[PDB]
């Protein structure tokens, strides 16, 4: 193996001289704003089946291979979305049966105009939190038992109707890639704390306690001394029927994640546990021999349209906010799992508009908001799912329920629906052993993940969220904030520039010094990299042109009153009777050391580097060529680049040739619209790589020594 | 000028097996936390150094030449400060004396902690404005004429104790540098509102207004409807002697700064506009001849020490957090351009110590939060101040104006006290420039000025502030959010490789290609980058790699049934046309295409792009070697090592080779912490640079074709 490369010193401006550059107009926004309204027949076409996704899925499906599996995984998903919606309609403490308004709704609206193909439509449980919370603050700030629930439906409805809003505003606008300004350590710890939340707020139904309507900050906790603040008044019914169902549902989970391949389709374990636990609870009479909550009649039909109240929408557009980017967000990351497992394309802003709409048509059905449960989507996926006819199938049951079959669901207890929505709930909590693991790979997550749960728990799951998203954007500052900006060496006489502390036989080339800061500089960036670049030169430029300067003066004083005799072989002096005295320039006269030193009246030029007469004392300095390297460099914004000009014209003021090498085109392409170059800063200080420079440089000493 | 090099292909392997590296030591944490323990005489003797600088800058003190300088220089902004006092007490809505008070006690203990030595302590528009709103705010919220302005007072006080007492613990904790988080362009917006807020604030003492204390959101807009809603209740004698002492002293200001050589000090401008203010005042008896509202009676002396309301405390905390980090801001920024201009060290810690020291010996003693005014610190500089000896005298005069003649100013109208604030106001008001500015240079710092003056305009001060400094990270994200990825293709047959789209007779090695993310490729674009790779390559390696174990598996099929031979020659078909029959995976068994192909059960090599038999199709692809620029790439988060990981493998699975090239050490030795490193994904893909890559797979590929 050899690299052996013999070619000319190059400079950027000499490189693209030499190599005549294509020329490419990148853009206008004016000509792509007017082909974004090219409106072709073609085009409109593309648009109309972009927002009408079934109408490309619906006439290419192959019915041997996925109508059977369909209906499977239907009924599956539909059996599970109707425990899953009254549950959840626990959680947002308004009546069950608008659980089931939530479970048929958005998944009628996504069978249409979504775009995934494998996920359940409907409550989950973290949504369902954040609504419930929205919703116990709207009824608070209101202007003025079946009058309670009446106005919490109507603000669920309301929250809902707005989310949806939100969530369509924002896909007609094309904004579908907020889903990038969430890590997944920022997610991994909001769920965890969500879970922990999920988990505090089923209590009131495993005990059958009490517990008011309480609200951020610090939810979790006010809701867990309303809780344990009563323990006393536990009903044991309630709680042994939970623990059983618990129990026996997380052990058959289990078991049909072990035994994935022997079991043909997965044990329906839901189900099976409410229908014994229903038909105990109506052959034993739990209702009046233990005194259980149960889910109780249900009205059987739909709700009629409600008009949204804007007032709430007023009392509740943040929540709303939270609520549309979390719903966004989980359903998102959801389809993405399995539009890459079976390799289908997913568009973000088709989601935007499908889930809005869903979320629209439902609170004005008087259902509440929901996306997507991965445990629902799980259910769906793992009995055979293939096309969003399973969650049409599904909704199909959910409305057989909410018409036909709801008296059956009328002996279940809550408690039942509380230990299945626990028993969901392991996944999630077992991401508290992303702790350790990102303690041990990146800090920077660790402490998003560490410090997005504290905030969640701390304060809401919609203000935890918010200030999440901005530690998480703190983080990047902090990983740029104080760079390990290095000195680089020649290590094998080559074209190799290493950390000069990192290998022996390194070379540093007399008078050059090869420096390196290894991130973007911006704002929080250029005063670290100025105490950074001036510790490593050794001097303060500025320092020593303000000495120069000084020096300069005292000599022009000592000539013109005749002690100091100009001639073009040096500085002879007739007197050496110098006395000790310094002008003490003062404060509006003393900005003058920083100006450019122009020797040019003096017929011969002034050797700083050497010693003057009369005992005139100025710091002298090797450097005479410095480099940097800006390979790592990615952006500069406006902070940056007044920062490093300033910086680039004191070393030029001081006589120390300045190189930036390293850099693409698109670099100083860039910086020739923040008008950095001038007359004292040109382009010739670009050259493609350090050793470029340093062959410049030597070659310049060299013939300077000629 | 011959660039000539001759040197061995080298790995970042190969490299550090060569050339040994120099053995460091650990930076642990643990015996860093052995160092901060010190106890040590010298360094207990420096600590005690730092903290008192006074002690420190006194003794070293040059008497002639800067004492009478600092004696005409704290004369001068004395006499200045005591008028901004008054002004700023206006600002508040608390008695004038109140503004002496702050323009006392700040100064005289900055005396003693500050590593400042010519900035004016004391308080400015901005703060006051802010105290003022937090005040209004704690009044609001707390629990149920001369009583509310005693209330005022009050709240004031113990808000000016709280910013202090947030600041001290910030120098305590050593977080003097947070104000790295706000820049040039975030300032100058946040500053241009402010301005036009302390405009707005003014108005109901040109005209003479009773304007109610509103409060943010939108207080700007509320106060100026209350304005100009009695516009007709304008008193014309305040409106009149305001203009004329406005006009005045922008006149004069002007004169002071164009003809500064001229004039051997300033023309004190305020101080004479005062005078002759308060001398038509009183003579003509503007008090009873045109009820104009004068400055009145103050209490000749200071106050009792006051003790802080915890109330206002609990009402208050993130409106202290807000003046605090303004204050700090604002005098670090001031303090930074004196430090620069006469070349001293700041102590960004004793800064914070200082100012909350300060703050705290105010608030106790009936003031109001101040940190410093750039037109005052202008006034101490320009005058001659040399050290904090003028401070001292300043607030002597401010003394001398409290305990003695402050009666003197009992006829003089707030009319030009708000005259004065706003022609140094004109400053701030000027930066409107920077939008036309920063749009030609970079439109993410327009854009963040733009949002910063609609976020303090609109919001709050505090919570204007707040809003700044997020969208501000958030265009950190902006920035690097959609690279501009590019292919790489070589210039000149040499090792200069550069954009494929931009030159002439440019050269892709066949099979090779070179990808370039200029960024750090993080959580907001592992996504995108992973799309331009693929887009990069014109394949999905996962695709190819699915499509490649379904053609395996159908093979493996016909040959177990006996329908084709395996021999060393290849596959054998004595029956062709085979009948298609595609496997049809379920959802539970799919993921096995995504394994890696292991066909060693067969003796002969599939070469996967030439012809598969009996109609089996697969895609071809020619990429066989797979370079990444990783030069420019600063950082990679755990999002980024997992999406990096990922596709890697992808690739590898697919047979082709993976090289990183261009990273320095320690971003190696990151990635290794990450556990990236496996089998199949090994440390022998890194390479020094493009050209070593290249030359490695060109000796491979040849030493194949060998
Ligand atoms: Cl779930
Ligand atoms: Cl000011």
């Amino acid at each position: 193996n050899q690299y052996i490369v013999a070619r000319p010193v190059y400079s950027t401006n000499a490189f693209e001289e030499n190599h005549k550059k294509t020329g490419r107009h990148h853009k206008t926004f004016l000509d792509h704003l007017k082909v974004c309204c090219s409106c072709s027949p073609q085009k409109a076409k593309r648009i109309v089946l972009s927002l009408f996704p079934i109408a490309s899925w619906l006439p290419a499906y192959r019915l041997k291979e996925w109508l059977l599996s369909d209906i499977v995984s239907g009924i599956s998903t539909g059996i599970v979305a109707v425990l899953q919606g009254l549950a959840f309609a626990l959680l947002v403490d308004i009546p069950p049966v608008y659980g089931l308004y939530a479970s048929f709704f958005p998944a009628i609206i996504y069978l249409f105009f979504g775009t995934s193909r494998h996920i359940s439509v409907g409550p989950f449980p973290i949504l369902s939190m954040m609504v419930g919370l929205a919703v116990s603050g709207a009824v608070s700030k209101a202007v003025p038992l079946l009058d309670d629930e009446r106005v919490r439906v109507a603000a669920a409805a309301s929250v809902t109707v707005l989310s949806g809003i939100i969530q369509l505003a924002f896909g007609i606008l094309r904004i579908g890639f907020v889903v990038i300004y969430l890590s997944e350590s920022l997610i991994s710890g909001f769920t965890t704390a969500a879970a922990v939340h999920v988990l505090v707020s089923q209590l009131k139904f495993i005990f059958q306690l009490t517990v008011p309507s309480h609200t951020d900050p610090v939810s979790i906790f006010k809701v867990l001394y309303s809780v344990f603040s009563q323990i006393e008044k536990t009903n044991i019914a309630d709680l042994v029927t939970a623990l059983i169902v618990l129990l026996v549902v997380s052990i058959v989970k289990e078991i049909n994640q072990r035994f994935k391949d022997k079991l043909p389709v997965p044990i329906p374990i839901e189900f099976i546990m409410t229908v014994i636990a229903a038909g105990v609870s109506y052959g034993c009479d739990f209702k009046n021999r233990f005194k259980v909550a149960v889910v109780g009649d249900m009205n059987p039909g739909f709700q009629p349209p409600i008009t949204p109240d804007v007032e709430t929408f007023q009392n509740t557009v943040g929540d709303c906010f939270g609520i549309a980017m979390v719903a966004f967000a989980v359903a998102f990351s959801v389809a993405s799992v399995y539009s890459l497992k079976y390799d289908y394309p997913l568009d973000g802003n088709q989601e935007l508009i499908a889930l809005g709409l869903g979320n629209i048509v439902c609170g004005v059905f008087r259902g509440f908001a929901g996306s997507t449960a991965l445990s629902r989507s799980a259910v769906q996926e793992s009995t055979g799912g293939k096309t969003q006819i399973a969650g049409l199938i599904g909704a199909i049951i959910v409305l057989i329920v909410v018409l036909a079959i709801g008296f059956l669901l009328a002996p279940l207890q809550k408690s039942v629906l509380a230990a299945l929505a626990l028993g969901n709930l392991k996944g999630m909590l077992m991401q508290f052993a992303e702790i350790g693991r990102l303690w041990r790979k990146d800090k920077y997550d660790c402490l998003i993940w560490i410090m997005t749960f504290i905030f969640t728990i701390v304060l809401g799951l919609g203000l935890g969220l918010a200030a999440s998203v901005a530690f998480q954007l703190l983080t990047i500052v902090f990983r740029t904030q104080f760079p390990k900006c290095s000195t680089l060496a020649n290590i094998g006489r080559t074209n190799i520039y290493k950390n000069k502390k990192d290998y022996y036989d390194m070379y540093e080339p007399e008078g050059v010094k090869i420096f390196r800061c290894p991130s973007p500089i911006y704002f929080a960036n250029i005063g670290f990299f100025r105490r950074k670049l001036i510790d490593a030169v050794g001097f303060s430029p500025l320092r020593i042109l303000r000495k120069r300067n000084k020096a300069l003066r005292k000599i022009r004083k000592l000539q013109k009153q005749g002690l100091l005799q100009v001639t073009p072989k040096g500085f002879i002096c007739t007197v050496d009777t110098i006395k000790d005295s310094d002008e003490e320039l003062d404060n509006n006269q003393i900005e003058v050391l920083d100006q450019p030193i122009n020797t040019t009246d003096l017929p011969f030029h002034i050797d700083w580097n050497d010693d003057l007469p009369l005992n005139i004392e100025v710091p002298k300095i090797s450097l005479h060529s410095l480099i940097l390297d800006f390979s790592a460099v990615s952006f500069l914004d406006v902070s940056s680049v007044r920062g490093l000009k300033s910086i680039l014209q004191e070393f030029i003021r001081i006589k120390v040739d300045v190189y930036i090498v390293g850099t693409d085109d698109d670099f100083i392409e860039k910086l020739n619209r923040y008008e950095f170059f001038d007359g004292e800063v040109k382009s010739s200080i670009f050259f493609l790589t350090i050793h470029d420079a340093v062959l410049h440089i030597l070659m310049k000493k060299d013939y300077s020594t000629s």
